[PDB]
């Protein structure tokens, strides 16, 4: 890579930004040399299902040096259930082990399996106190309007902690495997960063999607012979009404993707 193939790659993501009504925020590194291209790294934007990652690590956290949390089983009812839960609906009643939650929110964004996380970590505030303890200072999960801070994070910070996360030490090494192995498996990022970078490469992803055309995508793609990657997506509009753009952020992706090979 080199600095200039960055300034080209940055100017690119301006003009895919000017497709749509609304913001692009992006940052990508290339982990063998501390590059980045980046894109409104500094602004908040709302985070949606991509807390679901750093949920997932806080549980992880709790998990070491007591591997069986993770086949504990946690029961919950039909008046547990919130909207978008293909999975935790299944198992109402003797409800599912922490793992399978952790599964089911990573790879299918399950909601329900994501609202029973965070209370047993002790509400969403143990979230937030889970970032701030691997060095993110931005991210803030108030809940399980635009300009609103509530449940945003920067995409610079956001970076920061994937990296930290899927290829640093911020979790033990079997820990960072296991957060890694759940998202290899997503189910819900093909049309996303998976969709931009090199069929060849292995894909770490987790989306969020939202109203206002919200549609985001994070996580780490492995090439075959090379340093990882670490990838963040996040996109908002003015519309409320408008779609999420799959294809802008296999776009954003693809730009940064050319200019790191
Ligand atoms: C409605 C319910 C179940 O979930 N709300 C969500 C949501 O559906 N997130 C799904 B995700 O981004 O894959 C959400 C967060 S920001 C936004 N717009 N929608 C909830 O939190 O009660």
């Amino acid at each position: 890579g080199s600095h200039m193939r960055n300034v080209a790659a940055e100017q690119q993501l301006r003009e895919l930004e000017s497709t749509f009504d609304g913001r692009l925020g992006f940052v990508a590194l290339d982990t063998a040399t501390g590059a980045r291209i980046a894109h409104r790294a500094d602004e908040r934007f709302p985070f949606c299902s991509t807390f679901k990652t750093m949920l997932s690590a806080a549980v992880l956290a709790r998990s070491a040096g007591d591997a069986a949390l993770l086949q504990r089983r946690i029961p919950y009812a039909k008046r547990d259930l919130v909207r978008y839960s293909p999975i935790t609906e299944k198992h109402v009643g003797a409800g599912m082990t922490v793992a399978e939650l952790c599964a089911a929110t990573l790879q299918y964004s399950d909601n329900t399996a994501a609202n029973l996380l965070i209370a047993l970590l002790g509400g969403p505030q143990a979230v937030t106190a889970y970032a701030r303890s691997i060095g993110d200072a931005t991210f803030r999960l108030d809940r399980r309007l635009p300009g609103d801070e509530r449940d945003t994070t920067t995409p610079a910070a956001m970076a920061a902690s994937v990296r930290r996360l899927l290829v640093g030490d911020a979790l033990g090494t079997a820990q960072r495997a296991q957060l890694n192995a759940w998202m290899l498996g997503n189910k819900t990022g093909d049309a996303r960063i998976r969709a931009g970078v090199p069929a060849g490469w292995r894909v770490a992803d987790k989306t969020g999607t939202g109203d206002y055309g919200t549609g985001n995508d994070i996580g780490v793609a492995y090439p075959p012979d090379r340093a990882p990657i670490v990838f963040v997506v996040y996109t908002t509009m003015r519309s409320r009404n408008a779609q999420a753009r799959d294809d802008v952020i296999a776009s954003a992706a693809r730009i940064a993707a050319r200019a790191f090979v």
